């Protein structure tokens, strides 16, 4: 066995991903669904078509949805796996609040079908992408692995924290299984290239695809949701990592797994967090542009700040975020400006 | 419209079926046999029964929650007007073991059975919790205000995060009416003798393993732990009448017709039991001697552990009527005619 399965490969952390598996010379296969993704005008997704352009390499690829028991067995039965790294999913909050059953069905189902298939073909090493939102509301800051987990405020987080809880249960039953998993916040910013990005469909949800299209002219003015929170600048403060370091500490969690580790968690991040106030005067620096913003109420629920220690991934993982605020303005306006409406 | 009543074979689902149909419900069970006994027709043993002690009939088809054609099939063929939810994995212990397992069969079973029940405009739903979701006690009696999610085995967490589900489905969705019910451990069995728990793999409570050694099949109930802070020291815990417990399912399920939304009660008598006073009643109702060895405690166990039932008299005008000795003697009715279970 020497393949290594991603799933959700096409989207924006995969598709990282899989550019960080190829250079670091991984034989990936990658399943995707298109939820979230654009088709190329070939097989590929056009991330990953991009992709080989951009390593090299080739990129095996299969469309199938992980809820299909079916193609997951033939799957497994047809690669011989070493290890997968699980990014497919839904992972939008708004819409997590409204379609709980279906963050519930793709996320928890997806999963479950795709341990169940993982553990009958003795595959047995996994690195799940989880989030930071399973903290919950910080009780003190940065949030390092020792912090409680649980109390989620939505429906997304609650799903992402309900996957960790069964990872680890399953690995406390069979100590064979080795697990990776990772949390963290907000990746930001794009390959180095420009080739690649986050490719949102429709609105953008979040801050930094927001600002990015309000910067290249596609969107009016940003929404600032509160600046009255106990904070420096009175908006809130979130951690942004860039998304090719992010990638990379993927690639060395999948190394970890090699040491035969059991379950492992880590943080990802910098370890410093910014205003939304702050991520708008980096893009403004980085396009050039004037990016308007009108300050409304606060979401219910949100908090003043919430941010990750990143020690121990520093220590155990081999692994630093090398990339800091100006890089990962200039690369998403990279991005933004050389594909002003994406990959279509 | 009917009712459909998932593990409806099972032990608490067969009494929930009798008590649908004494209150005037027409009952749709499914079932998959995983921890349920086959008659000799078409019917599970328990149902058929059931349909002998009330005169009426209990439509059953066999089939898996986690089969989702099966269920969308089963939503197309007959008209639900709500569903009561048991089918699933219960065995605490057996959690520890086979954690993935529980969380197929009870996330995935529930999940599916969630966005079919959408899909088909039935938005009125019985959940059968469990109080463990509770976690260990940090005060006494556990009322609804207690915190969950502290659980210390997969099945207690698998519980919890089906609760979460339905109270964010009920969250995103108004129209959705949900009650969900906790409780500890049911014990004793309809009191015709008819029915009652068949034999169990791993049990959750001490009662059977009992009911094994008042009949001879058992020499000695091991006691674990006798140096805990509760009046004799032996630990206390919490037994409700699988017949009271069943009928708090129907109160739970007329609560829908009230447009209630997502509610949550504790099921209970509201007073906890010794191992001692377990032992001491069996005895009472069985006539026979009883003997325990004392061993030492079980890592991670409690001292005591019971409910507030509060909630639900003031709510579902619901209470518990039949206390330990009753649990007893219906127990042991049912042990007398049927040693081996439906089998
Ligand atoms: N973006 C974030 O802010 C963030 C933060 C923390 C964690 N995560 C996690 O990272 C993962 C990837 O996030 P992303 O930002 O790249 O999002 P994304 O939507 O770009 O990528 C997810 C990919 O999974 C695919 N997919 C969805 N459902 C699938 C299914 N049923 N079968 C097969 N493929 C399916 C999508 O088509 C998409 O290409 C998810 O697990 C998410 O929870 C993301
Ligand atoms: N017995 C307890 O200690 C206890 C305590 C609290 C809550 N509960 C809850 O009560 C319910 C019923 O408990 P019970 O004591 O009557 O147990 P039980 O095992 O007698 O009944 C459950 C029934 O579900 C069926 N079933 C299991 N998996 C199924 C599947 N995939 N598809 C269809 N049917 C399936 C079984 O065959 C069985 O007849 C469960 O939801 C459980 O979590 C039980
Ligand atoms: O602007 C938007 C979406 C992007 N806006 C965003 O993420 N802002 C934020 C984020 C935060 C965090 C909570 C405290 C810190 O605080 N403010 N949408 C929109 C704009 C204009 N018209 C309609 C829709
Ligand atoms: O007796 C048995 C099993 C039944 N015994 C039981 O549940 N007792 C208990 C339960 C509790 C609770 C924890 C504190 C309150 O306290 N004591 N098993 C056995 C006997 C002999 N040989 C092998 C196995």
């Amino acid at each position: 066995a020497e393949k290594v399965l991603v799933t959700g490969g096409a989207g924006y952390i995969g598709s990282h991903t899989v550019l960080e598996l190829l250079e670091a010379g991984y034989l990936p296969v990658v399943i995707d669904n298109f939820h979230n993704a654009f088709r190329g005008g070939g097989s590929l997704p056009e991330s990953l078509r991009r992709v080989q352009e951009l390593t090299g390499r080739s990129v095996e690829f299969e469309e199938m949805d992980i809820l299909d028991q079916g193609a997951l067995q033939r799957l497994f039965k047809k690669y011989s796996f070493m290890a997968v790294i699980h990014f497919a999913g839904l992972k939008a909050v708004g819409e997590s609040v409204q379609k709980p059953l279906d963050y519930y069905r793709v996320n928890l189902t997806g999963t479950i079908q795709l341990l169940e298939i993982m553990k009958a073909h003795g595959v047995k090493n996994l690195v799940f992408s989880s989030s930071a939102t399973v903290y919950g509301n910080p009780q003190y800051l940065p949030l390092d692995e020792a912090h409680p987990t649980g109390g989620c405020t939505n429906p997304y987080g609650k799903s992402k924290f309900f996957i960790e809880e069964m990872i680890r249960d399953l690995c406390q039953a069979d100590k064979t299984w080795n697990a990776v998993l990772l949390r963290y916040f907000n990746p930001t910013g794009a390959h180095a290239s420009g080739c690649i990005g986050e490719d949102p469909q429709g609105i953008p949800n979040n801050l930094m695809p927001y600002v990015s299209q309000v910067a290249i002219g596609r969107r009016e003015a940003l929404n600032v949701f509160g600046n009255d929170y106990d904070t420096e600048d009175g908006t809130g403060v979130r951690d942004y990592i860039h998304v090719v370091d992010l990638a990379k500490g993927h690639i060395a969690a999948l190394r970890k797994l090699k040491e035969q580790c059991g379950c492992r968690i880590y943080n990802l991040g910098t370890g410093t967090g910014y205003s939304v106030l702050q991520m708008v005067q980096a893009m403004e620096k980085a396009s050039g542009k004037k990016i308007p913003y009108k300050v409304v109420a606060r979401r219910e629920g949100d908090v003043a700040a919430c941010y990750a220690n990143p020690s121990l991934a520093q220590e155990e993982l081999g692994w630093t975020a090398a990339l800091g605020l100006d890089r990962m303005c200039e690369d998403l306006w990279r991005w933004q400006k050389q594909n002003p409406s994406g990959f279509g």
